[PDB]
């Protein structure tokens, strides 16, 4: 499809290639005081979240139809999906066999280097990475699935029919791709409860870090945290 | 002197007599079946937390000087200390060696009968309980310690000097008792670990509010919201 091509283009332009993979901060081995953190570890956690939201914004603007939604619907979709998109894209891009987290900037970081900032949550994201990798989801399928995570019904949409029309198009586009390669779906959905648990673990980690307040969360992440709490 | 007697009287009147201990629901063995909490596990968690409210309020009103603080400082101290008072009193009253939780109602429960409701936090509370038990803290020392948890600086106090003056009186009273019978600074060392445990309680309530199997009762919800520094 021209839509499939557009979706694949956007996905590949929103991550690093094997070339601009940045090992400047990668330490095979550092020795953390587990179950504690300092201001620099918490700043880095928030900065990674922030960089991923900046990058996901630019990816979304390249999904045909998305830029023509009301600005409020664009924000609402982006906020509502951000955490799930962060986890899924990190899982899909990372190397769980080498305990390597690969962030959208090209930054590579060892599990042990993420432990202070992220706590348990990063161990759980690596577990989901292994899970995801075993389903051998090809790039064009992933490029569609990530878009379906974004372009979905949400309470508060001004133009929900336009969002449902676009969701239809991307669902169609995915169906057509899995027919073109057949000559996985049911098993991908079996992993979705892990992914929702991981979204929750994210909110729990942000709550924990807001309680501790070593450094305050950036305003845009704080707004997503608050706007994403059903109470 | 007479303050210590007043503090001991309040502490002993705020818990169950070895008479009113209820083992009717105690199960020595469970199969921790259907893992992942249900409505009943969350209801029980909230009910146990709630059972302490009226008890701790009545205990505090029997600490000399406490009723002489502004009513707004009384509410603020009660809300701010609720979770830590719940934990510390539970740690001291429970039998960590047998994984036995004793609630202020007299209800006795095995850790696995409340692990789904409490999550990890019960393991952490029991760890603290073992720690507390090893200090062989006598009742009059504990009667002062619990009061120091309540009568402490808090953000929003109207009369913070009066609260500090009362904290000083109870600190004096404790010091004098521990001389009459390094051990002192190890009792005081428990207040900060008790705050770290408090945080896990807020994490658990946050988690349960997120999941929303059953909503927290209004008084716990208010304490949760009013004790978040943001
Ligand atoms: O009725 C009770 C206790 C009621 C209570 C407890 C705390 C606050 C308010 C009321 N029965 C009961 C009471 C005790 C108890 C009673 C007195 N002391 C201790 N400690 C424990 C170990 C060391 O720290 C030193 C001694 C434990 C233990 C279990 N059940």
């Amino acid at each position: 499809a021209n839509l499939l091509t557009s979706l694949v283009r956007a996905h590949l332009d929103s991550g690093p290639s094997t070339a601009k993979l940045d090992y400047s901060k990668f330490q095979e081995l550092v020795l953390p005081h587990f179950g504690k953190e300092d201001a620099g570890d918490v700043q880095q956690f928030y900065d990674l979240l922030s960089g991923s939201l900046e990058v996901i914004r630019k990816w979304a603007e390249k999904i045909p139809g998305f830029a023509e939604l009301s600005p409020a619907d664009q924000d609402l979709l982006l906020e509502s999906a951000f955490l799930e998109l962060f986890i899924l894209r990190l899982a899909y891009r990372s190397k769980p066999g080498e305990g390597k987290l690969i962030f959208c900037s090209g930054l590579v970081l060892h599990r042990l280097q993420c432990a202070r900032g992220f706590g348990d949550w990063i161990d759980s994201i690596l577990a989901f990475s292994r899970s995801l990798h075993s389903l051998l989801v090809d790039v064009p399928a992933f490029a569609c699935l990530s878009a379906l995570v974004l372009i979905t019904d949400r309470h508060g949409l001004q133009e929900p029919r336009r969002v449902e029309e676009l969701q239809n198009r991307i669902a169609s586009c995915l169906k057509e791709h899995v027919a073109a390669v057949a000559g996985c779906l049911s098993r991908l959905l079996g992993k979705l409860p892990e992914l929702r648990t991981l979204c929750t673990q994210g909110l729990q980690r942000i709550f924990y870090l807001k309680l501790e307040d070593l450094v305050p969360p950036p305003p845009i992440i704080d707004k997503i945290f608050m706007d994403t709490l059903p109470f």
